[PDB]
Parts: C-alpha cells; sequence; structure tokens
C-alpha cells in the first residue's frame, strides 16, 4: 500500500504477509457474506490497483465470482474512459498521464505509475477508484448468492422474537434493498412476518416503535 | 487510526489485521458480554469513525444487536445536531466544516474530513464522540441480552460463598444499575441472598464489612 | 502506554491487541495463581491509568476478586487523598493539577491529564502509582485463594525430595507470608515436614545447608 | 528485500520469518494451483534474487518442477546474454558492472552487487527481471501439472448452474490459455458444455450475455 | 530491555508480549533441559535486572529449581559486594552511585537506576552481569536435574550407532563436565561404550579419528 | 542481528523470538533435510557470530550433528588461522583488533568485538564467515543422513513418471553431487533408471531433451 512514513511523505510498503493471509483465509471461511466486504475494505486500506489485484487473484476457487467480478471491473472502466478520454501528448517532466480505465484497474499501468498518481498533488487515487468498482461488483455477488428472500423470513410459532430478528436483518443485509425499502422494514415487514402472538403486542404498541422497544415487548 | 509517529505529528495509519481479526473473534467467542464493550474501546483506541464503522461492520449475525446499535448512533447523532447546528458559509482556507451528526457517525463524511477535525488545533474528536455512541448503544444491548437479574441470584445450601458472589457481580454487571444501587449491593442483596449459614455469619460481622471481609467469614 | 518514541521524546501509544489478548489468556488459564501478577506487571508496562482499567475490565468472570480489586483500589486512593489533599486555585498555563486519589484510578481524570503527569517535568508516575495499588490487591487476591496451607505440605514416605520441594515452595509463594518467616523456611518447615528418612538425612548435614545441598542429600 | 526505509532511502532488509514460513506454508497446502504464483509475487515484493533463490530453495519436494524451474531460468539468462553481452573494461568508481543472466538469478552475483543494481540510478531491477523469469516457469508448471482440459468440463444433468461455472474457470484458470480462446469462453463452451436444460435457456437470452445474466437465468 | 533505537541513542523498552510468552513456554515445555539456557539468554538480549527478575518470576511451578537460583544470585550478589564494596558519599549530578550486588539483582534497584547504570558512559551492564548469575545457577540445576550419567550411556548390541552418539552427547550437554573430560569423550568413553561391533571396527580406524569417520565406520 | 536502521546507520538488534522459534521449529519438523540449510541461511540474516552459536546451541537433541558441525567450524576455524595469523601490537584508537578462527566462530570473542569488525569501514564480516563455516558443516550433515543413493532411485512399473523424478531429484539434492555429475543427471541416470516404458519414448526423444519435455512424452 501507500502509506505515509513517520516523517509525512507518502511511500510505498509491500502488502504483508499477515493482510495476504487474512483475506485469504476470510473468503475460505465466510465466501461472500455480507460482512466480507467491510473487512476487504479495511485489509485493502491505502492499497494500490496492484495490491487490490494480488488480493483478488490469490483467492483459488468461487472463480464464477470472481469472472462476475472482472465483468463488473470491465464495465467501470469503460464507464471511465467514456467520461475521461485520455488527451495525447507528451507528458510534462513532473506530471502524470492520464489513467485510462484499464489503468486503474492495475492491468495496463506499472507499481511506479500507480504510485505517481496517488502520491501527486493533487493525487489521483486510483487505489481508491478501482475498490469502489469491486466492491460494486462484490456487492453485486452477495445478492445473486443470497439464497432467501426477505418476503420467507417468518418468526416460528415457537421462535423467539430475538432470533427471528436476527434471522430477518441478516437476510435483509443480503439482499441489500434500497434505503427506503430497508428502513421501513422494521414498520412493515418485520411486524406483518411476526407470529400471531407477538404481532398482537407490536400491533398494541403502535406506530414509530424503536426495535429495543419491540424487541422488549415480545419477550 | 490517528496515530502520532514517532516525530510528534498526528497522522493516519490503516487498521490492523490484527485489530480486526481480534475484534470480529472476540464477537464470535463471547458475544455481548459485559468485558467486550472495554475490549471494544480498547481494540478501537485512536479510531476515526471510518475504523468504528469497520470494526461494527465486519461483524456477521447478531444483527438484531447492530440495528438496535443503529438507532442508537442515529438518536445520538439528531441530538447532535439539535445542539450544534451548522452554520452556513464557505469555509476558510485553513479551517474545517462543523460536522454534522451523520458526519461523526462516517456516513455522511469522508476520510479526510475525519483526519481534518481529528487532527485540527483545537482538534474535533469525531473518532470518541462517535465511540460514546457507540459504547453507550452497546451497553443497552447488554443489559438488554442480560438473562438473569439480581434478584434471582441466591447462594445454594451447599454452593460456597465464593462461587455465589462470582455470580452475583456478573449478573449485576450485565444489569449495569445505577451506582447508588451498586455501591449498596455489598451490604444489602448479598447477604440477604446468601444462604442462612452465611446470612448468620455476616449479621455478625456488622456493618461496613468488605467483600474480603464477607468472603472470609463464609469460607 | 507511554513510551518513549526513536526520538527521546515521551508519547502515547494504543495499547496493542497482543497485550489485550496476552492478559486476557493469562487470566482464563492460570485465574490468580503467583506468577500471574508478574505477568501483569510486565504486560502493563508503561500502562496509563486508563489502560490498567483497561486490562481489568476486560477480564470477565471472577467478579468476586475484580470487586475485592475494587476495594484495595479505594482504600489506596483515599489514603493518597489523606496525605495528598488538593489546593484549590487556577493551573498555571504549563502546569498540571495535582491528581486526586480517583484521577490515579482513571475514572476521575482523562487520557490527557494521565499523559500530563506521567510526560511532566518532573513526571508525576500515576500509572505505577495505580498499577502498585493493583498489585496490592491482586496480591490479598493470590492469599485468599490459596487453598492450602504451608503447614499442611508434608513429604509422603516415598516421594521424591525434588517434588515435594516444589509443592512446598508452591504453596509458600501463594501463603506471602513475612522474609523472616520465608527466609527461614529453608532451615525449619522444609525438614521438619520431610518423611523420616529424608529428615535423618538432612539432620546429620547441620545447619545452614543451601537448598542444592539438601535435595542432592535426599536424592 | 530492498525496501524504502522511513526516510526516503532504499535499503536493504533481512526476509521476514512470516515471509519464509508464509511461502513454505502455500507450497505444502496449494502446491501448484493457480492462485499460488499470485501469492509468491506479493510475498517476493521488493525481493532481491537472492531472497528469491531463498523462497525457491526452501521449497523441500516438488523437486521435478523446481528443477523444470531452474531450466527455464537458464533459459530466460541465455536469452539476456545474448541480448545484453557485457562490455569488458574497469568499472567506473561510482558505477556498477553489467549484469550477466546468471547475475540477475542470483548465482553468480553477492547481495552487494544486487544492492548496487536495485538501488543505482538509474536502476537495474535485477529482482523483478528474476521474478519474471520465475514466474515464467511457475506457469509453465501450473499448465503441466493441470489434471483436466477444458473441453472435459461439462454441466451434470442436475449440477447446479453456479457449481459447473465454478468448475469451468477454475479448469480454464490452470490451463492458462490465450486471451482470445479465454475471452469467448463465455460465449462458446460455457454455453455448449451446459446441460440441455440450462442449454435452453442460454441459448434464449442470445448473444452478448454477461456471465451475471447467464447465471441468473440458470438459477 | 535497554536497546539503541533508529537514531543511536540507547532507550528503554517494554517488554513484548511475544518474549514474555515465549519464556514461559518453552520452560512449560522443556523444563530445564540444556538448550533452555542458551533460549533464555538470547530471549533476554539486552534486559535490564528487572526484565530478568519478570522472566524468573512469572515461570510458575519449578519453584525447587527456581529457589535454587535464588540461592546462586545471592551468592553471587555477596561475592559482588566483598569485590565492590560501595564508597559513601554524595553522587554528582552527571554520574551514577556504585550498584550494591542485591541493585545489579535488581531487587533494591529501580528501573531508572538500571537505565542508568546500562546507558552510562561507560556503561556499569548491571544487565548482563546478573544474566551471567542467573544462567550460573540455572547450569547447576541441568546439572542437579540429569537424570543420566554419561557413563551409564552405552551402545545396544543392534542400536545404530548414529542413536548411540545422539544419547551420548545429549546426556554428557546435560553434565557440563570439564573442557579437558569432554574434549577426550570421542577419543575415550564413545569408544568404550559401543558395542563389540563397532568398538572393533573403531580400534582399527586408529586415534585421532573424526566423529564423521566414527559415525561413517559403523553404518 | 546486525542491520542497518531507518537511518542508513549499522547497528545491533536483538534476535527477535519469531526467528529464534523459526528455526527450533523447522530443525524439529524437518531435521537435516536439504532444504532446512537454507532456511537457516534466511534466518540468520545479517547474524553475528553470538547469534549464530545461539540458533545452533537452542536446538535439543541431533548433538551427534551438533557435535560433528562443532568439529567442522574448528577445521575452518584452524585453516582461517593458517592464512592470518594475528600480528600482535596495540590497537589504534580507532581500528580492530585481526579475527582469529575462534573470535569469528563467537567463542572468545565478545559482542562488541563482534559489531565493531562487522560495522569497520572496510567491515570483517565475521557473521558470514562464520555462516560459511556453519553452512559447510550442515551440508556434511545432510549427505551423512541421507539414507538412499541416487542409483537406488529407479522408477515402478506403474509408478507415474512425474512421481518418479520428485524421487530422483529429492535423493539427488541430499547427496549433494559435483556439479558435473548432477547436471547430466537429466540425461544419464534419469533416462536410464526409468521404467521401460517410458525409457523407450525417451529413447525416441533424442538428447538434448528438457526436463518439460520429458516429463510430458512419459504422461
Ligand atoms: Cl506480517
Ligand atoms: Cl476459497
Ligand atoms: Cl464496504
Ligand atoms: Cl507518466
Ligand atoms: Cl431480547
Ligand atoms: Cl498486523
Ligand atoms: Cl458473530
Ligand atoms: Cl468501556
Ligand atoms: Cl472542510
Ligand atoms: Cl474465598
Ligand atoms: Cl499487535
Ligand atoms: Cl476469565
Ligand atoms: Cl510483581
Ligand atoms: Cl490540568
Ligand atoms: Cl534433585
Ligand atoms: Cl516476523
Ligand atoms: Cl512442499
Ligand atoms: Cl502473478
Ligand atoms: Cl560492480
Ligand atoms: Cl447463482
Ligand atoms: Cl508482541
Ligand atoms: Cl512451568
Ligand atoms: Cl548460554
Ligand atoms: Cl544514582
Ligand atoms: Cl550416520
Ligand atoms: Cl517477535
Ligand atoms: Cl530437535
Ligand atoms: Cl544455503
Ligand atoms: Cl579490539
Ligand atoms: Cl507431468
Amino acid at each position: 500500500p501507500i502509506v505515509q512514513n513517520l516523517q509525512g511523505q507518502m511511500v510505498h510498503q509491500c502488502i504483508s504477509p499477515r493482510t495476504l493471509n487474512a483475506w485469504v483465509k476470510v473468503v475460505e471461511e465466510k465466501a461472500f457474506s455480507p460482512e466480507v466486504i467491510p473487512m476487504f475494505s479495511a485489509l485493502s486500506c491505502g492499497a494500490t490497483p496492484q495490491d487490490l489485484n494480488t488480493m483478488l487473484n490469490t483467492v483459488g476457487g468461487h472463480q464464477a465470482a470472481m469472472h462476475m467480478l472482472k465483468e463488473t471491473i470491465d464495465e467501470e472502466a469503460a464507464e471511465w474512459d467514456r467520461l475521461h478520454p485520455v488527451h495525447a501528448g507528451p507528458i510534462a517532466p513532473g506530471q502524470m498521464r492520464e489513467p485510462r480505465g484499464s489503468d486503474i484497474a492495475g492491468t495496463t499501468s506499472t507499481l511506479q505509475e500507480q504510485i505517481g498518481w496517488m502520491t501527486h498533488n493533487p493525487p489521483i487515487p486510483v487505489g481508491e477508484i478501482y475498490k469502489r468498482w469491486i466492491i460494486l461488483g462484490l456487492n453485486k455477488i452477495v445478492r445473486m448468492y443470497s439464497p432467501t428472500s426477505i418476503l420467507d423470513i417468518r418468526q416460528g410459532p415457537k421462535e423467539p422474537f430475538r432470533d427471528y430478528v436476527d434471522r430477518f436483518y441478516k437476510t435483509l443485509r443480503a439482499e441489500q434493498a434500497s434505503q427506503e425499502v430497508k428502513n421501513a422494514a422494521t414498520e412493515t415487514l418485520l411486524v406483518q412476518n411476526a407470529n400471531p402472538d407477538c404481532k398482537t403486542i407490536l400491533k398494541a404498541l403502535g406506530p414509530g416503535a424503536t426495535l429495543e422497544e419491540m424487541m422488549t415487548a415480545c419477550q
């Protein structure tokens, strides 16, 4: 990654074996669960496009998802080239060439060029731009591999309300619905999909009840 | 986190894989036991709002609690906006804009802005302010998930007084009662809920006896 | 902890996940064995009062001992206030306020104030003062939880003298007797509690024999 | 490796025990799977030719592949000598001698000479040149040890399309075919080798369908 | 330990949790085998007397040996006081007081005083002096706990000569005999204690044969 | 080891617990396999003679080999003294005394003297000179403990050619034959010791075939 050393200058460091192993293990253990994406974003803190390609390519298996990830990366790279056409001309002695879509993806750019963009003033954060493309493609993989729909998450007649809400927002997180549909899930599906005994209690609670108040009422 | 390097300047460092893994493991092993909160506060030492959101979002499962945590965060963010209304106007070339409630929660603020507030002179510690909101919501989760009331912790007729006091303050810690009710628990419930043999000995001890004196007397 | 960086200035560092995990594990594995106290003192090297409270509060269970530890801390804090009454008045622009007993315990003082005392010239080592209070309370827990008295440690008729001396000083260490009673344990109880065959040999050795000479004679 | 320290100067560091152990373990666990090559490239970040020879020589077993790796290294070293014949003459007091093919492979060059080339201005990156030779030979080992041909990867009549695509691109990755043959694998073999039910659905999808659209259609 | 930082000045660092755990584990696993002593010397590199007492006191059990270690430390401390009687008088503003025997053992000296002696110019290496006393006492424990004498290590009639020499020098190492008795062990006891078949071959080899030549001859 | 810090000056660092443990473990797991020697050379990067003696002495067991290692060290030390007789005379205030053979082995030299030679200008690399002696003795141990001769490595009638070549160069590596005998092993013994079916195919391949071509032909 490109990290600021203990002197105030942005320099390159090699990706650590701890970072490499941590990313491989979480994919082996959790696959494409929703919480893997924030783990990927944190383990790739300050990562160059080369570091991002390293983390992706060190993953063995799940190649169906890894190839869906490449298509999303190519789609975003093509959109970047449509919005940022590179202007031909010799690069000034102290400047950097404009990055193409494949340059941000680390496939047509060298590490020195990636360091040059990320450490420029003002900097071109090709690592963070590439990471946005990767996380976008990873989120589509999480939704595709989500097995259960939120409509099928219903509380059992003897299931504790706490365990049911655990399954509810676990499923809703993988579905990655819109903000409007997710915010009202507390007042709509969570009450509708509860068992008759708890739904009766939640009805007498009235609208605008917090999740803490709803879980307390059905305990 | 924002850490002072070995030169006296506050700079940003990426959250370490050791920190990321340590927080995920303690939640997998201890869930929301009371001692998880001081572990979260220590692992998030100097953490930015982005680091705090990272630690929370890397947690898979327990989504009922994680969503109760979001509501507490939104409640505190709304209270911050009520007490600190942002004043409109162009930001001076060397100053920072006033953070909104969602800016402290890391949802509407960039890392550069969070670094700008935390490294300002005087600094706006949005990371520590956000951590106060998170710990507040985490403490409410510990109380809700506390299974046993302190009134039901009674010493068995053959249970050693040491094991009974272990269960007593373990339950009392999760209940997180007031300081007045918790301080007098030594002289009130701890003696009342003891078995007849030890309660007789603790009665002859008289008021004002230390826990060391009470445990010694019933050994 | 407050550590001297690689430039000669005392600055604050966050407590490491390795330090946090090491202290939690040794309590889970060894509880309050005598050797846990030097491990606590080493793991808390240069620790601030906040770091000390962190290590104590991350311990789940053993709450009977942890509450006995709080009473010892409060007793020492009250003794500190009796010997150091804070003088009222505005603090000079470059000075620090006098710490109260609860300030050294980290309950009424901020981290910045603890850094201010520990890095002062001359420094007020509130971390080492607090650690003395904690170790004092921890030593009382080791004695209370010591199951066997030194008077009951006797060598078996067929027990090797080496194993008996292992049990002897293991028990004596947890008892934490006075220096006078512990120094003469070599010449008094260790010989008296040996089996008849080894006691006969140790009698012919004469007074002033080293433990190496006594163990060799009964081999 | 040759790493830039926290002062802006390229200096040598010893290869860490974490790096040494991580490379030995991944070979013990994954042998010559395709994802081992990006792991080798990352673990050898900034590595000198001596570090590269160290990582290769610490591998016990797989000596058939390790000897095939030596022949590829010798072939590339001979090609380097054909394109870069060293010019005889005394080296200037501040310059470096031209590296031979065996000098880049670390067999006829000292560490000081490798540091001299890598830290030169302009630098001769003998470590990255050697790594290109090693990765080239490692890729030939991956293809040779690939057990299954892509033509034999066909979807079962009841096999889910997701698992079939997992096996498809896993096999195709080890085959390491040309870019033209690999890019069209989505529109050609992946549909041809699917079961009759999914092939019918993929036919009605039409050409130019993304892998995300194809996997969704056969779910 | 007192380590030279990355600026050329000798400063104090806290003993690491890795060092603390490594010393406790090797004692739990190997007890007082001969190879534990060089491990103790390496783990205590640059250690202060406080660090040395920390490592010794973190050891639970083996208290018979740990108390024999204290007597050896007191014997050496008394010998130091006999050779270095402290001269009374006020210490100059830039000097250090002469260390007593108990000051080197870390029992009557503070860490600041130990840092003052070790970082003095010229330095008083109280840590290395104390370590010599500890290693001296540890070596006496290794000899006492050595179960087998070198005279009883004889090669079996069917035992391979390699395994017999393994047992020979393993026993001889724990005995820690004199240099004269240990150097000639190759030409004396190693041949005398071999089986009749190998002793016949070693006799025809003649004097002055290396261990490599002796092991080859009896293979 | 003597490592260049982050300021361009060669200073001493204590050998890390990770380095100490890594060397002990690889000897416990792999003994004296050929790949242990490059692991020893890497773990001892920049090691002083004291660090080298530390790594050797921390090895418990295998004392037959460890004593054969001492004789090789003494042989090389005697050869060093024969080629470098120390010249008597007082050492200049800024110079270092000439190292004897036992000084390079770390037995008659202090750490300060070893630092003085290694950090001299020009430096006397006593650590690398000692390491050459150790690796020389370690290689003789690998050959002695090699159980199988290369002449006895023959391909089974149903053994895959890949597994046979694995056993071939594994045995040849431990034998550590000459370069001339090892280079022609591809064209001589590897074909001669193959089964009749593969030997027939390798005969029709003709001379000068690469190992990749030979393994492909017998697959
Ligand atoms: Cl690492
Ligand atoms: Cl995987
Ligand atoms: Cl994310
Ligand atoms: Cl450019
Ligand atoms: Cl609940
Ligand atoms: Cl880490
Ligand atoms: Cl979890
Ligand atoms: Cl807390
Ligand atoms: Cl701003
Ligand atoms: Cl008790
Ligand atoms: Cl850590
Ligand atoms: Cl515990
Ligand atoms: Cl202590
Ligand atoms: Cl103040
Ligand atoms: Cl004994
Ligand atoms: Cl390491
Ligand atoms: Cl292997
Ligand atoms: Cl690669
Ligand atoms: Cl040169
Ligand atoms: Cl799917
Ligand atoms: Cl550590
Ligand atoms: Cl132990
Ligand atoms: Cl030693
Ligand atoms: Cl003094
Ligand atoms: Cl042998
Ligand atoms: Cl370490
Ligand atoms: Cl071993
Ligand atoms: Cl080597
Ligand atoms: Cl000298
Ligand atoms: Cl093959």
